[PDB]
């Protein structure tokens, strides 16, 4: 359900969301500004996710339920913890005694990606390549 290329259509809020998150004026500039594609891909247990944009491209891989080291687009070094839950791919992400949660899920024909830090919430929607 969530294979495939994935190109940003739209966004909501989300240079609020970083600048909660903590990123720096510059940074937030060039990450609001791209358009990225998400590549998903599973072999077997392990999921991998691709942003591709002109900014930064990032890569996670991860196994459900199982803890693994992220470093950001944003040079955040966090604790990620992945499930799916109801057809949700919920993402949290800690560090320094603080959190944000980035649920992945598909509406319609669309892929929505809800970001949550503190009182502030973005919604990127993404289409098929
Ligand atoms: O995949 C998505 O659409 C977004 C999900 C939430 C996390 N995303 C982010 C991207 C980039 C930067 N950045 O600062 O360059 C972020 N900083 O915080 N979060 C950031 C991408």
């Amino acid at each position: 359900a969530f294979v495939g290329t994935w190109k940003l259509v739209s966004s909501e809020n989300f240079d609020d969301y970083m600048k909660e998150v903590g990123v720096g004026f510059a940074t937030r500039k060039v990450a609001g500004m791209a358009k990225p594609n998400m590549i998903i891909s599973v072999n077997g247990d392990v999921i991998t996710i691709k942003s591709e944009s002109t900014f930064k491209n990032t890569e996670i891989s991860f196994i459900l339920g199982q803890e693994f080291d992220e470093v950001t687009a944003d040079d955040r070094k966090v604790k990620s913890t992945i499930t799916l839950d109801g057809g949700v791919l919920v993402h949290v992400q800690k560090w320094d005694g603080k959190s944000t949660t980035i649920k992945r899920k598909r509406e319609d024909d669309k892929l929505v990606v809800e970001c949550v830090m503190k009182g502030v919430t973005s919604t990127r929607v993404y289409e098929r390549a």
